């Protein structure tokens, strides 16, 4: 009954209608959907992942 971000490092924004789906999973973007694969970063408000 909550939206929010795959990444459970991250507490990004999650757009309900824009919302990238991975694994099952709901993401803000496809920096975290992805799990970050070239160093891409969310929108996130002030972002954690700066991992893999
Ligand atoms: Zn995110
Ligand atoms: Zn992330
Ligand atoms: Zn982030």
């Amino acid at each position: 009954n909550e939206l929010r971000c795959g990444c459970p490092d991250c507490h990004c924004k999650v757009d309900p209608e824009r919302v990238f789906n991975h694994d099952g999973e709901a993401y803000c973007s496809q920096a975290c959907a992805e799990q970050h694969p070239n160093g891409e970063p969310c929108p996130a408000p002030d972002c954690h992942c700066e991992r893999s």
